[PDB]
């Protein structure tokens, strides 16, 4: 539909240069100023153990999958307006695609 698997190689790279200052993915690993993503397809948004998010992140209650990640990441201030963060969205379909790749398998 809208996301297509591409290169998850490419996609761990776009994760150490574009999430990694904010996010870790491993199982039990440390919030940063952004949330630890491991499990969060198939799980509601707000939802990491241990992390307090806005009220914004919360009440959005979005199913994470694949379009809708591609959809946030685009632009996520856009998707949910009054979340908080330094970070303006990764543009390029190709890149989303790639980074998503990665993030399926990173944060099973
Ligand atoms: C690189 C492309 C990425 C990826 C894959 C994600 N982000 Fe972030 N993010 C940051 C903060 C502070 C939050 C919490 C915001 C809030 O409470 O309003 C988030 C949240 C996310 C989510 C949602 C997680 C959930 O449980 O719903 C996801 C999927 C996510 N991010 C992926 C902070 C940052 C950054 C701060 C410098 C950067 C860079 C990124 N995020 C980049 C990414």
């Amino acid at each position: 539909a809208e996301f297509k698997a591409g290169s998850a190689k490419k996609g761990a790279t776009l994760f150490k240069t574009r999430c990694l200052q904010c996010h870790t993915v491993e199982k039990g690993g440390p919030h940063k100023v952004g949330p630890n993503l491991h499990g969060i397809f198939g799980r509601h948004s707000g939802q990491a153990e241990g992390y307090s998010y806005t009220d914004a992140n919360i009440k959005k209650n979005v199913l994470w999958d694949e379009n809708n990640m591609s959809e946030y990441l685009t632009n996520p201030k856009k998707y949910i307006p009054g979340t908080k963060m330094a970070f303006g969205g990764l543009k390029k379909e190709k890149d989303r695609n790639d980074l998503i790749t990665y993030l399926k398998k990173a944060t099973e």
